[PDB]
């Protein structure tokens, strides 16, 4: 009955792990992952390719669910949404509800959810065995507000929780990374990593 999703990492019996493309901190980068911070820095409405690995083949009807929650304990109970300004700007792809922060592009079987008890949003894609050539699943997520959007995230850090789930939504595995949606991911990531050392 807790409406706050757990965030504990749990690679599960199928060996569910996340992978991230290797990027640098060039000021023009649209998406960059810091392994030190386990934190994704990206621009607004720009694609972030996240790798989903499973060591053992999961049961049929398995899915990957992505959901954002506030990282700070004091804001955890608060549903992460898009700010009102962006909600009404009419930029849906005709499938993503305008309030949803996290979208998926490049997947034919995306579904968007507004939980009927928790009011939390998520976006789901099916698991499918990787191709002859391919080794993992790559989903291209997009974040549709800045971290700093007033009436929205309000400068609050968020986590993206990706769970491996059966079709009914039972937990098979869980992984997470921090996300900052900002205008200059490259600089911001260099900045946060530098504060790490010095
Ligand atoms: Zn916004």
């Amino acid at each position: 009955s807790s409406s706050v999703p757990s965030q504990k990492t749990y690679q599960g019996s199928y060996g569910f792990r996340l992978g991230f493309l290797h990027s640098g901190t060039a000021k023009s980068v649209t998406c960059t992952y810091s392994p030190a911070l386990n934190k994704m820095f990206c621009q607004l409405a720009k694609t972030c390719p996240v790798q989903l690995w499973v060591d053992s083949t999961p049961p049929p009807g398995t899915r990957f669910r992505a959901m954002a929650i506030y990282k700070q304990s004091q804001h955890m109970t608060e549903v992460v949404r898009r700010c009102p300004h962006h909600e009404r700007c009419s930029d849906s792809d005709g499938l993503a509800p305008p309030q949803h922060l996290i979208r998926v592009e490049g997947n034919l079987r995306v579904e968007y959810l507004d939980d009927r008890n928790t009011f939390r949003h998520s976006v789901v894609v099916p698991y499918e065995p990787p191709e002859v050539g391919s080794d993992c699943t790559t989903i291209h997520y997009k974040y549709m507000c800045y971290s700093s959007c007033m009436g929205g995230m309000n400068r609050r850090p968020i986590l993206t929780i990706i769970t491996l789930e059966d079709s009914s939504g039972n937990l098979l595995g869980r992984n997470s990374f921090e996300v900052r949606v900002c205008a200059c991911p490259g600089r911001d990531r260099r900045t946060e990593e530098e504060n790490l050392r010095k």
